[PDB]
């Protein structure tokens, strides 16, 4: 009882199942069990290369308190907590106006330091959120998507008389959809993608109007209902699409961007400003557990919806795989301890 | 005393002093006797065609209510009142969330419908805003102006500690200036632009920093002194500052454009999401009148300092000419009657 299992990848397409000692908490920290964690397109991206090794990856991740560290309340020991991955420096410029997503120093877990994926996981004390007994260690483990999704909706304010326009019904377009709706009760949530079965799961999620755009342009499909959406949220992301979206847009809405193309955008300011849009972004979540832990207690989301597949951990490498190829019919895996 | 002057712009580059009926309100307006309008680009760019007619310009204009029409208090006769150019319709998307400033059928006086470029001119009713007898005729004509300042701190929202950079010396980065300094009390405002005569009407007006980018980009001027920029305005408006405008932004930094440009601007979103920046747009004013008239009655303001040169108007060729050439000495131009 000594050492454990961690996920590593060494380099680009090197992922080893390493040993190594279990770790100690220090001052403000806390050690976690690992129930559960989460695969997400950035463990895909590190795994493969795109972007410091060697590193243990996992943003998404759930488990029970072991150990604290000192100036820990050692009563914690036993709590089942779901891990934010954000962890800030709590006094620079962001962090003072309650943005730790971009603090200065920001450190996610499991992309800048060590995350998830491993049977042990050192975190800071502050970023493990008690989970009430009521909530389910599997929608646990979905908080952290759902938080994305608190983050855009916090950034887009949908009223009940909005017309929302998602773009992509992958993962993260889901837990937008149904935050939309279960939360935020608005009354017509559409959703376009250009594969028919994410659409059907949108609809399945809550969606008003499914919409594939692959062979006809939502401005087609738009003009013909009449439809000039008030707020617009881009979680597909190629770069191409804010230019579509300000078309779309009906005057005075607003446009949420989750993307990180490093390719340009193209905009004609005539066409933002013209119509006053306001163009937010969203990265991470600006202390969003709270918020979406109080959702799961509420029944106002529903993560059984997005879970599809479940891998023990040994077998990490089949899940990711199935997660990269698998458009149709997969959505979120999850590792099992 | 049945005929009026004026001022139309027939087509490009053609403008003509008029003689025309002087005209009766109809029911919801009153006759303006004109006694100051102001001179801004959006005059220049329609006598030079630029939106590929004939229109009475001016949307910047200061009177005496002459007539009212019906359903109006007869006793606003006499009332010396300001005129929103504003013109919407109460009942679109827009309207019903406050942004009348963007209505679906928006039509601006001395825009869309003839203006204040005129011995008389008609409006609606709840457009000519009463201005108090402490706040003189040049100070009152220049409340549109300071309305674009007040729209786009409305969506800024500066704080006393914001680091703030504004873009463009003209007249309207001036009354921004004014309105960070005077009303929001902001320590820290920094505007560059091109032009040396401008940087120190920029420093008369309140600016703490006065930068020529025309040799030295301000990334470079910037990183001399680690300065990023807390929230950012554009009121120079060439379509490739709002690429550089986020390359300088602090993380979590707020960005509002001005700007009408047709050419494309590129942004990476690489470098607006990775910074959460948010991106606002500010066109015209949304109610903004009793705001601005509520800092003149205050002394939050001071449109004097602005205010350059004044032509008859019979003489309105000769200084909108003057307003284009000689950036150096020319600020705002006014046209009495
Ligand atoms: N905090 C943040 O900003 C975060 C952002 N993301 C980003 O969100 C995006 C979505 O993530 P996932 O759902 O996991 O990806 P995904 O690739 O499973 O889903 C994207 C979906 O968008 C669809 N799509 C692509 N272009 C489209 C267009 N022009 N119109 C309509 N649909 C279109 C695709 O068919 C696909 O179904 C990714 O680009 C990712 O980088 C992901 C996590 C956090
Ligand atoms: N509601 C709205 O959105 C309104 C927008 N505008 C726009 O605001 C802009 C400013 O109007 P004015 O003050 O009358 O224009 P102006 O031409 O008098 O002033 C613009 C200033 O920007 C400077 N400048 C240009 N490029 C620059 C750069 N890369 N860096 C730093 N400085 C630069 C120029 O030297 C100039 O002094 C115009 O483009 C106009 O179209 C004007 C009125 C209302
Ligand atoms: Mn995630
Ligand atoms: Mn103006
Ligand atoms: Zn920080
Ligand atoms: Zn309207």
């Amino acid at each position: 009882g000594s050492h454990m299992k961690s996920i590593l990848i060494e380099k680009p397409n090197q992922l080893s199942i390493i040993e190594r000692e279990i770790p100690t908490p220090s001052a403000g920290e806390v050690r976690v069990k690992v129930k559960l964690a989460g695969i997400c397109g950035s463990d895909s991206h590190i795994y493969r290369g795109h972007n410091k090794y060697p590193r243990v990856i996992g943003h998404e991740f759930f488990g029970v308190i072991d150990a604290v560290g000192e100036g820990v309340e050692s009563a914690r020991v036993g709590e089942r907590v779901a891990v934010d991955p954000v962890v800030s420096c709590g006094h620079c410029y962001p962090c003072s106006i309650g943005k730790p997503n971009v603090c200065t120093t920001l450190a996610v877990l499991g992309v800048h330091a060590d995350g998830g994926f491993s049977e042990y996981a050192v975190v800071p004390a502050k970023n493990a959120w008690k989970i009430p007994e009521a909530v389910a260690d599997q929608y646990a483990v979905m908080i952290e998507p759902f938080t994305i999704a608190a983050n855009v909706t916090g950034h887009g304010q949908p009223t009940e008389n909005d017309t929302v326009l998602v773009y992509g019904a992958g993962p993260i377009g889901l837990t937008i959809v149904q935050v939309l709706k279960g939360v935020y009760n608005v009354k017509n949530v559409i959703v376009a993608d250009r594969i028919d079965e994410r659409l059907e799961k949108a609809k399945e999620s809550g969606a008003d109007w499914a919409i594939n755009n692959s062979q006809t342009p939502l401005g087609e499909s738009f003009a013909e209902k009449g439809i000039k959406p008030t707020l617009i949220i881009d979680a597909a992301c190629h770069p191409s699409i804010l230019k579509e979206a300000v078309t779309l847009a009906s005057p005075a809405a607003r446009i949420v961007l989750m993307g990180f193309s490093s390719e340009p955008s193209e905009v004609i300011q005539q066409g933002i400003t013209g119509k006053e849009l306001s163009i937010f972004s969203s990265r991470l979540n600006a202390n969003k557990f709270p918020v979406v832990i109080d959702w799961l207690s509420k029944g106002l989301i529903k993560p059984e919806k997005l879970i599809t597949h479940t891998f023990d951990f040994q077998h990490v490498a089949d899940a990711i795989s199935l997660f990269e190829l698998d458009q149709k019919h997969c959505c979120k895996v999850l590792l099992t301890f």
